[PDB]
């Protein structure tokens, strides 16, 4: 899409609250994976849909701006700004309710490991690329995953791309964003592996995150819809019996945009 | 919110608050103030009652500020602004103390040093700490002197929008219940890390010379309604192993100085 | 060697790489693996397979022809301006499930952790390469580039051992570093971390940009029409159920930003 | 209009014994809180130094004086390669194995200022009995492991102050500068950085910095790095010595 | 000292050096480069004789310059000047064979990497670096072929102002002995960072796009007097651990990259 400069009712402010999505073995267990499975062999491994966290995705309608989409210049929200926070971190200073003692007369042990802390807001649907750790991994009919896997899809595969156009649909194992895309999103993760690893979280109203590209274009909203993608595993939670499962907290977003001349 | 307008200092337009907010994380007998009651472990989902001494909660006070003796029957009023705030952790060094009441490392060893899961959290603003309610259990029998979500359901454990408070009340809002509300405290700025982890080092800085700006991106600080600040803070250091094995949440008290300008509000 | 002269303005290209990581590949179904790992080896009688060794990544991308003809005292180069890279398929070791030794009983399976290599870099010729060994003694197989008449100096500072990054899956991380004694039309990036319990630290996003000028404003001028990216993305260690090991790699995305330069000649 | 002084400063863990200087009296563990006497020696304590300046005034009563301004401050923990040694008196990490390396809990800490660093006091155990040749809080309650506002003190005298009872006081120290970090745990493994390169700018928010008063330059410091480990595993703190590098400048004041 | 007077630019004003230097581990012998001897423990303070090859020492060189003055009987000369250093670690990727030598971390396992204590330190300077003395132990009955503290008394594991010394011979001065007198060294520039803790892991980063500028709040960089540039290192990586469980710490060479200028100063 061909920009044009910028003008100076020419602003907005939308909000948002979004459910992580781990899986959610029954109703009293919503923020949480189904226990996982280990020492699966690569060529019978079969993960339900409940154990395996998918990708949070929500559409945020904005207000029309144009009659006529025919016309030759026409607006579009631009996404110029987001403060985003992940909601309930404190959640996990509980370390009573059917937690595993660390020791004998000990408090229970925190959630803690593999964590990944992702985020992305754009004009269109997050576009990734496929990637899987065990490219014969047999994945449930409830979740969109690499189609017709081969040999290549441990590294690279092209053929795998997909959009987050659903919501608890995207394996978080199967999919990254695809750098080679995503012109008109904007996306930040980070990735920490190793059973023990201690969650660090910050939380603050004071972060902003600016929008803007090299040339100071934000996400250009699409008939007028603003994408807000993330994920939040924060770790294991551990059961007395030892057995464990994903934890992820919400996260929230508030993005302020603006009116853009565009060309079309 | 509320419409202001630009900034214009003079002779005494500035004012400066102190305060020292102590640890509310349950104090269970006098002999143990800054520490909670010993920590259960392993409670069946569906029967987990803790008692409030085992909750750390929220600190909170509300600072009054000098009258400017403004009549609210005017549309033009000055309205105290915070701008910045220097705040402490305070004792840090205390926990050098690795002799009294710990367990040895090992034979012959040291005390154990007090670790593990930390949180550490102040806001400043002038009006109360919006919050919002996410619970680990929702079916979590919280004790009747504490403040906890209200009709907590299936979705209290990720979002429940019901679940909204204000921190107006000291050692009530268990720490574990409530964080800051992002949706809201348009007049508060908040500043928190956790760190999940039994073994987790505490890693604490002190210096008299980092000051926190609190102006937003309009160069805006929180507006302190009815003359009055309000100061919240949690400051779990992490745990303290006693010798028998039982753990309590250790607090540090945290203190502010906060500096104020004058500010012509719409009224 | 190179004088450079003015860029042309108003003049650009971008070009794209997907480059797969180098780490064995014992058997067609285990790409992305190196081979089950030895250790305690001895010196003297030291010899892995090829399949054990990760190698460095590389890929020489061909870049359009600017000049009819190259006897004029000037004539225009590609110059590398800024890169944009990326680690692909970091979450997939959220995988904990497949192939995965349990931590404990009940537990879930331990995730890919131990000591790591991530390393890029862009250059308008190969990556020039010093040859660095842990043990000098060490049987290096057929099919690989490693230093050759290794000596008792080759564990510190042998000057003999220099290479260039012209072959991809040929060099093994292991025997050669960058060599900062060279590499003038090269920028490399690189970080190690040694440890059988490192967590891995890998971030993504599609906003960070490396500016590839150096100190005097230029760029890695394309010798040859010719671009060269260079990586080693070695995530750390999978532990296999029975305990084996196995080096874990990932592909990296590069993006690279061109302008056309003079220059003399 | 401008000098230089420097100084070294030594730490203050304990030191037993002539032969074990830099480390803390062995520690002990368990004890009951209603029954804790620590000695002295297993107490690290603050350093301090006060630096005498060259005068530059003759009239007190003058309504307008000369004070030194403490602008900048160079800053070095000394000997921190002194525990790449694994062979004195160690503990053996394994069977073949070298000695365990220095490590946990650590307080690293310095303050320049124009008076004594001033503190505030803080307890583990409030019923600590502290021995004698030790400034501690006076009247200890049951508010001094939180804010017990009775319990000021002033950094006057080297080797008397126990870190582990007084932290810098937030609520003064107008006319000093500190700066101090914290880590805990039994398996911390220290970090210290060197360089003659790292400067630290002392003004304050309206550009000024430390005034010394009476002509005299405070220099406070801890650098307890870790735990020493012997071969019996008992464990003794150890300290560094710091140096100091301030830069001073004439300022005019009312009097 | 040197009265410091015009820089000399533009052509003909510049030079550039390089070096490689090994590191001084200890060598046992010819096999072992790069490694020091197996490492003792637990030895009595009393009865405590390290060998040098046990002894990591400091690296230096000295780096001759080319001559700048044809007549040194002048008013006023021109030195060589250090402006910018890169540095770099080489070898790193090295540490990644975990197969020669090592143990198994468990039952089918890798090796386990080089990792614990680690010392990585460089300096550039026109005069060998000034070195203070301090010693974790002072009863330490130090080998022959090692230069250490003299005199060695009860105040050398603190401050001892007698030990006062500059590295002037490669593979003499251990590194557990001196560090770097931040009381001298006003035409050295030096850096180093020490990690304590025999599980610590390595982390060493390469590239060849970082520049260490070496001029001071002055503007002034190292002079090289003699037209000397005296470049010092250490880097010990960490311990290796053999399949017996023996241990030797590892060292990498570090390289150099010095860019000078031609400067005027006061003869
Ligand atoms: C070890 C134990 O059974 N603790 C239970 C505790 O019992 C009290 C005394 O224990 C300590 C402790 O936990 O080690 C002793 C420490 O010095 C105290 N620390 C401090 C900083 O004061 C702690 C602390 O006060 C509490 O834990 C705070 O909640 O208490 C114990 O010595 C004592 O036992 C004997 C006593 O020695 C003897 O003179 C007398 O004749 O009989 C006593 C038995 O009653 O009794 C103390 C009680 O007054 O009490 C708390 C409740 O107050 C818990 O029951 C605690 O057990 C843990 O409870 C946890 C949940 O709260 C969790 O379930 C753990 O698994 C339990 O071990
Ligand atoms: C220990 C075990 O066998 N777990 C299997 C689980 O069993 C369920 C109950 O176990 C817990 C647990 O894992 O500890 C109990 C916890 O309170 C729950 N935690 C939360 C936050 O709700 C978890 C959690 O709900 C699930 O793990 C999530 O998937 O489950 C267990 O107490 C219960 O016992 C029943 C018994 O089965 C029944 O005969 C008797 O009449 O009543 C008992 C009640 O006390 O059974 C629960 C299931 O009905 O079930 C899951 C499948 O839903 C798994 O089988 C799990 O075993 C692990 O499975 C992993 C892969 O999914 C992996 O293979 C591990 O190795 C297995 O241990
Ligand atoms: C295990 C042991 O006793 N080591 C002592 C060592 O013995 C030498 C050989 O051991 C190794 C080792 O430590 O594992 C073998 C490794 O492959 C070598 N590593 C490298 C990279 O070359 C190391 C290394 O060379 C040295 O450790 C460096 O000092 O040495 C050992 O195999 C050999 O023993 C047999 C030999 O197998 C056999 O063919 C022959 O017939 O008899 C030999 C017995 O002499 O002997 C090697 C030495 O000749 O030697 C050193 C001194 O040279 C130490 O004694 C070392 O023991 C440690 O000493 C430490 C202090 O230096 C400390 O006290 C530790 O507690 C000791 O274990």
């Amino acid at each position: 899409i061909e920009v044009l400069g910028v003008k100076t009712d020419s602003f907005t402010e939308v909000e948002c609250f979004l459910n992580p999505q781990m899986g959610n073995p029954d109703e009293h267990q919503k923020g949480l994976s189904k226990s996982l499975a280990a020492e699966k062999q690569f060529t019978d491994d079969s993960p339900d849909k409940e154990q395996l966290p998918c990708y949070s995705v929500a559409r945020i309608p904005l207000p029309n701006i144009n009659e006529d989409l025919t016309c030759g210049n026409i607006l579009m929200w631009e996404a110029v700004t987001v403060k985003t926070e992940v909601i309930g971190v404190t959640a996990m200073l509980n370390l009573h309710s059917g937690t595993q003692k660390t020791h004998e007369n000990g408090a229970g042990k925190p959630i803690q490991g593999s964590n990944f802390h992702f985020f992305a807001v754009g004009g269109e649907p997050l576009e990734l690329q496929g990637v899987l750790a065990n490219y014969r991994t047999k994945y449930p009919a409830q979740t969109v995953t690499p189609k017709n896997a081969t040999v290549d899809s441990q590294q690279m595969n092209t053929d795998h791309k997909a959009v987050l156009d659903k919501d608890n649909a995207y394996p978080v194992e199967c999919w990254v964003p695809d750098p080679s895309k995503n012109e008109n999103t904007r996306y930040f993760g980070t990735y920490t592996g190793g059973e023990n690893v201690p969650p660090v979280l910050h939380i603050t109203n004071t972060a902003t995150t600016v929008l803007l590209d090299e040339q100071g274009v934000g996400p250009l909203c699409k008939a007028d819809s603003l994408y807000v993608s993330a994920v939040d595993i924060c770790g294991l939670f551990t059961n007395t019996s030892g057995t464990q499962q994903w934890k992820g907290l919400p996260r929230y977003f508030k993005i302020t945009l603006r009116k853009r001349s565009v060309k079309n």
